[PDB]
């Protein structure tokens, strides 16, 4: 059972000017879903002060990097809060048609999209380098679901009855075929150690057969 959604107008027209706009910067994309993960860990850690059965669902507070060339995608795995089927629906739980305003504002005053970030839209950063993004994700409050979109202003949702998650985010990029560089371990592992030198968990970069 499958629905499908239209993107707001606004998120729609993030997402083409990120896939559409010259920009050669690809790498940042990795830094902004990291930062993100980041963000969901720090949520359920907080939860856990004052409850500490909110980590029933898995005590490890950690990111996993995961390529696989045979598939051509490259997951990124956290143990964090989660996100809800409402949360999913709403943007991925972020303020979009707010952050999207401001940061076509900044764009057009000379930042440039290494900036997603600081408002609060680095999630769609990963249409740099992915043709297809599909979310998994597993709250505490919710049941598992599956967010997936290739642009083209629509994204779907469905309940998730494959392999259970415990508790988390998974952000599997379907990378476009002129950007398996972000397969390769040397590559991630740069990119890593550029731009995410300061994140207080651990992330751990499988490598392949
Ligand atoms: C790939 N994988 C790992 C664990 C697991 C459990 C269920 C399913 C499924 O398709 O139901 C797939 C799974």
């Amino acid at each position: 059972e499958v629905e499908t959604f239209a993107f707001q107008a606004e998120i729609a027209q993030l997402m083409s000017l990120i896939i559409n706009t010259f920009y050669s910067n690809k790498e940042i994309f990795l830094r902004e879903l990291i930062s993100n993960s980041s963000d969901a860990l720090d949520k359920i850690r907080y939860e856990s002060l004052t409850d500490p059965s909110k980590l029933d669902s898995g005590k490890e507070l950690h990111i996993n990097l995961i390529p696989n060339k045979q598939d051509r995608t490259l997951t990124i795995v956290d143990t964090g809060i989660g996100m809800t089927k409402a949360d999913l629906i709403n943007n991925l739980g972020t303020i979009a048609k707010s952050g999207t305003k401001a940061f076509m504002e900044a764009l057009q005053a000379g930042a440039d999209i290494s900036m997603i970030g600081q408002f609060g839209v680095g999630f769609y950063s990963a249409y740099l380098v992915a043709e297809k993004v599909t979310v998994i994700t597993k709250h505490n409050d919710d049941e598992q679901y599956a967010w997936e979109s290739s642009a083209g202003g629509s994204f779907t949702v469905r309940t998730d009855t494959g392999e259970p998650m415990g508790r988390g985010t998974k952000v599997i990029l379907h990378l476009k075929e002129d950007q398996t560089e972000y397969l390769e371990e040397r590559r991630i592992k740069e990119i890593v150690k550029k731009h995410s030198q300061f994140i207080g968990y651990p992330i751990t970069l499988f490598v392949e057969k």
